[PDB]
């Protein structure tokens, strides 16, 4: 798994030998990844978000938990009790796919919505007999009453849950199987009825039910702790200034942060442990990102003591160990004196985080994608196969084998394939990526292996008639 | 208390012999108010609410329940321990009223947005002094960004504790007050900020806090039980359809209507007892009123053994003993075999059951308001008091003592006087009851001293041109 | 006709002597009708619109000309040749009526939508035929997608012309009847589609077209002159300020105002003559009420030689010889140093002019009311037919003649009968008149028979309960 | 110019000879350009608007008559008489700058809001002046309340206009600069306000004014016509259906389309001419794109004879000689029996054409892009000077001058500098074009000097991990 794969990592002690890094940074898994140019010297403040940034949840555990606490809400709420015997299937989800709500498949599609894959529960629909659903081999993907895009890691067990449940009913003879849902007798379940009860028991187990608690009593089974995370932290600090943006509350990000700092030293072995706090020149919990780099929501000031807010609208300036809530991104530029193109951003959020602070207000971005550290493993390994493909297509070009070699290639990523192509046709996640990441890697931590004013570089982009 | 009134009817057993019934009706205090004529003969469906029409909640013990536990939420998320001082008060809150929420001002008004009486926490602004911040005596009522119109019976305790809030906080020298809201150094907190607090807290202690299950708990205590209930619906459903539409949920619905059938006998004394449900044609729960009235939601059925929702969109026929949750008032007409001038329906929101209904629907309309049970009992026992108002009025028509009466006759009924009128003007509330309710009562139990096909009468309206 | 009416009254010489109006303003004709009280003294400004208030068309002659060059306009962009056979017929439309684009009906209906006559095109359908379109006898009439509310003077011809075409489509051979529409072979004109092409059609031409020249290329067929109008406005001008708010540009408002002020004196014979613009203490056009009483527009400001805008928004103080353009009801408050009681506004749009100002400012509002000149002599002469009306109701009421009384009755208002009723039950348009317009009368000058400090009075209000 | 470029090229018979065409092809000018793959044998339907595409307005004659009688319409509602003696340059304008209605400012930026070029009226702010309106050196170019985004070819006069306009406003003594506009004494006339008078003139002057009237009064002038316009349509036909879809009227597209016919012969020289008419299976106008990509409205039947639209909406097949209006692509698609990969539709909208067919409908695109034949040849003459800063760029990555060479390089293609890019930063338009338009080129004419069943190729595109 690509946790294991940033675990591994993470036991590994950094040597700060310029040397060790020059040629550390090297190693494709340890490399940040460039799509336009960066000077790091003009960066003046590092931003985080804290989901699978900073807190690395476990995979497959964290995704099995929050998928079986959904599967518990839905029983809990009229479900029948066989959905207890569904199991989380890692290798199923890949990130990114499209719900269909009109006919209930996933999609994965590229940036222009041709459809790549379509599954109808577990069953792999062919390209021909998707002709009849989709007559173009096309969805318009803004249709956002029609269509969810599951880009986030959080949506993973989602993902899975929708298949297992399309699964069920289908396979399931008290039901009878229709184009839009399932009848039975005088009940209709339309799949975006049934997927509205999906979405409704995510946020439920996400924001009231037991996944924060369930996670925090057991951090080391849920959460990968690293001792480099403070070491980078710290060396950002030396250069510049250091923030945190999150959704989530102060209470829960306090026990996670706690934990992920939690070592007998501070930055470096053998020196003196320091609160997580003090690694941040500002702290801003329930962030309502994407929301928050809009006109946002109003700025308060949270009582660390007891977790609550203090009461009213705070008006103040950035005080030493304040902590803030809710407000907008423009709070964090004028109490940093920050101007957009002078932040760089780190989270994993592809929409909210990312895309948003790039569109929103030019922010510089960094995309931490956990996946990759396992994508890239498979990718160099069957190099050979992707190879193959290329002379394939460029041979018939000047000219079905190649159907083939896109299914054995895609498998080796999962029954979903690769989160960022099929075969040769690149996903809407990765044209994404490519748009609004300025860099991205599968942790923010190879960061560290770059030296202080490192120019992150990609090739000047050139219009077909210019070449 | 109103409650009182109606409880001390409820005790009475019900002699239907016709002659006493005639007589009986002819008392004010059980007789039916008539707006618009009413052929009681072309109603073929009586519907009802469940809240203050079936489910008299005692007064003023429920209203501080919700007061106590509404206090104990907004203390639980961070306002001063001090507010656990306030205890609930019956005689300030008229019900009616409109929160300012600009200035922190509790108005009352007549149907033009005419100020009637102004008061800030507990202080009162007289006339002259409201022109600073109401320089036309007006208000834009609609401009529902700024007012918030408290015209429910569960608004009662909120009403009191803007008034508590807003007095504390003027008064605690922790604070600055401001025009419109208060300073405590970095903080500030709007009166916007605060109503949005006691909002959400209301609506918590509603449906997520503890309000239903210590309400049901303690049943005896905050619930007013009538032998006569289960008298009137049997006479109704002789004579036609019997349906409930509540926007409560089934499991307490089901509690209290249990409750409110709990005797040693069915409709009349002597009689076996029937369960509740077996009063009613059609059963409609989670009914999202108004909405309901428009487009509502999609007609889902109760599971009535487990009290959880099935699982798809009923798509079936009336069947006995199903309950329904959700629809629309065209999910009554089509089951009922009903047109909107065929249904009376009865309700205790002026907005959300009566002005929705009618206009809508064209639905006849029955308004109860429980506080006319007392109201009536002020105006006819200091009837002598407005009636010297109306002569010192067409005295100085045809010519600050008035000033002085009105004030005297408004005190009778409570800080915020009467619910109907300010002196010689209506309120806003009184307008809308004559507008809107076709009958309206004290209890629609009132409804049982008139025979099967009892004609009310209002007079015909005439133009000034006309007259 | 009404402004035959209105003429007569015109022609009339103002005799100033006290007792003389004392004794005038008691005739019906020319009283002013009371809803809620007013008194005079306290009014500071009196503002006008100009549209059937000071410029009073005169009919059927500007109903006809709209009329005709409407036809011209549809049959310019493919209607018919037929339709040029179409005459202008006062007779038919009553003013209130709501069309119904999905059915294409012309509906006369009371307050609560409930259906009082039905037409389609010349065909009246009696009460169990409109039962199959519909069903409860009732329309939503807030629904503005179906429903159109013809409540304009302007909307007369518009109000012919809808069922001049349904007639016409009906009867013509070549189209074939259906139930939303009229079918062509491969064509299918809905009666939404045509209502469409009417109002487009009528807009183009108040707006671009020749209504505008044709009026004012011929103002004696056209307008009604009064010589009392300078009388009374130079009377207003002594007690207060004068204001005039229209819709119309400078350019026709200039024509037309010049024309109305066009005698051999001023306010009174013997006199000097006047500019009209010297009656005014602010003058503004190009209103766009009703948005006028909301956000408004912009403020410019006219340059009077040219007829067009001035470069940029105005930002000056009130200032002799100027003009406005656009703006808000603010600004006339602001500039004129009143609050809205104060004004009193009189108007002939119960919507744009009466409903919004009274609701969105709490002005003072008159509405005047061309047809009731002649309203009201069918209302004294055939008063005989009204009293057995009521007579045959309350008989009945304390027990189909009726419904041949009323018929009777309506009859002599025209085929769509009575503006304010039909039989015993009153329009919705009667019932915005009563809550909306203070005072009202067939026109404005009628105010010139009152004293300056006048109490208009009407009795106060009380509830079923109260009486 | 572009069009001089353009009409060389027309002049050119078209020799057939497949050898001549595969080296004539080669000719950068004469190339297609290609963003991704396209195999034409796929392709099923040649779709058209007609802009720029069919009727190539000649530059700068097209420009400045819309330029003039944009003025006279801006002097006619009452701006200053000096406009008139504005004259259009064809030397300013690039296409697809931003207007900055709050600072008046026109802005070149690239894909994500970063300015390039900034100029207030012909003043070029240099960069650190421009951070004190642009913090951030960037715009949210979505704000479509602040920003207007000038990317057709009919907004070039506009763009011109509007730096003239603020130019004037400036340096003429009678107004007074200030920060968002121009102050006159009591008036004040913000930038806003201003664009929203030019861009009211701009559209009066297209669909209410002369401008179509002069373009067809005078067709050699304003029109380019280039015989191979029908030979390219009538080989289109023979291999599949040929469609138009344009927002023209048809008295407009007949005139226009008649002329771009009008020859002594048909598709080759020698054969007899046949209407233009007669090369399109379906002929759609007043189509309201990009509306017409979404709902669309509702399908007119035009009547050709008369030139207006049939009564109703049009329910019938497609049939031989109609001509279709409004309606949405989804008729073109049932009409032709189409899927949209099926069809490639060429167009000169960046927005309204190509992104909209595109995103909604998945259509192939090829985008005209006029300036190209011009663009080009300053591209590979002063290709120098780009190889030069591309040196000097790696040199430094590697490590002022770059910025006199960016400015020399620009300034051959126009004081705004090209429409792909200022330096070595891709503008906005061009990254545009690379993502919406398949193909592009100068003229679709260039589609002839390709074979049937061309595959146009594009490299496959890989992350910069897969590299």
């Amino acid at each position: 798994s690509w946790s294991d794969r940033l675990q591994n990592a993470a036991d590994m002690p950094a040597n700060m030998d310029k040397h060790a890094l020059k040629k550390y940074r090297r190693e494709a898994y340890h490399r940040v990844f460039v799509n336009r140019s960066l000077a790091m010297e003009k960066i003046k403040c590092f931003g985080f978000n804290m989901d699978y940034t900073l807190a690395v949840y476990k995979s497959p555990e964290y995704e099995s938990l929050g998928f079986e606490l959904t599967v518990e809400r839905l029983v809990s709420i009229g479900y029948p009790q066989e959905l207890l015997s569904f199991a989380y299937d890692s290798t199923f989800p890949t990130r990114g796919l499209v719900f269909d709500t009109l006919y209930g498949n996933l999609l994965k599609v590229d940036a222009y919505g041709n459809l790549l894959v379509c599954a109808h529960g577990f069953n792999f629909i062919r390209g021909p007999e998707t002709r009849e659903q989709y007559p173009n081999k096309f969805i318009q993907r803004d249709d956002t009453e029609r269509f969810y895009i599951l880009n986030t890691l959080f949506n993973l067990p989602e993902t899975y849950l929708l298949a297992c449940l399309v699964d069920f009913f289908t396979n399931c003879p008290r039901y009878t199987s229709c184009e839009t849902g399932f009848k039975d007798g005088d009940l209709f379940m339309s799949y975006r009825s049934m997927f509205q009860d999906v979405r409704d028991a995510v946020d439920w187990v996400h924001y009231k039910g037991s996944l924060k608690e369930k996670t925090v009593e057991n951090l080391e089974k849920y959460v990968v702790k690293d001792g480099k995370l403070p070491l980078l932290l710290s060396r950002m600090k030396e250069v510049g200034k250091v923030f945190l943006a999150t959704n989530s509350d102060y209470k829960y990000t306090d026990k996670i942060m706690t934990y992920l700092f939690d070592f007998p030293h501070g930055p470096k072995p053998g020196s003196s442990h320091r609160p997580w706090q003090s690694y941040f020149d500002l702290i801003l919990v329930d962030a309502r990102k994407p929301l928050f780099f809009g006109e946002g929501t109003v700025l308060r000031q949270v009582d660390t003591k007891t977790g609550k807010l203090k009461i009213g609208t705070y008006t103040g300036p950035l005080q030493h160990g304040i902590v803030y809530s809710g407000g907008s991104s423009d709070t964090i530029c004028d109490l940093l004196g920050a101007k957009g193109k002078d932040i760089l951003y780190i989270g994993d959020h592809i929409f909210g985080d990312i895309l948003k602070s790039k569109k929103r207000q030019g922010w510089r971005t960094f995309l931490v994608i956990p996946e990759l550290a396992q994508e890239l493993h498979v990718w160099t390994d069957k190099s050979s196969l992707f190879e193959e493909l290329q002379s394939l297509d460029i041979f018939l070009a000047e000219l079905r084998r190649i159907k083939k070699v896109t299914h054995d290639m895609d498998m080796c990523y999962g029954m979903m394939g690769s989160l960022f192509r099929s075969g040769s046709r690149q996903t809407l996640f990765a044209s994404q990526v490519m748009r609004y990441a300025d860099l991205y890697a599968a942790s923010f931590i190879n960061l560290l292996y770059y030296p202080f004013s490192y120019l992150f570089r990609a090739a000047h982009v050139l219009m077909p008639h210019e070449s």
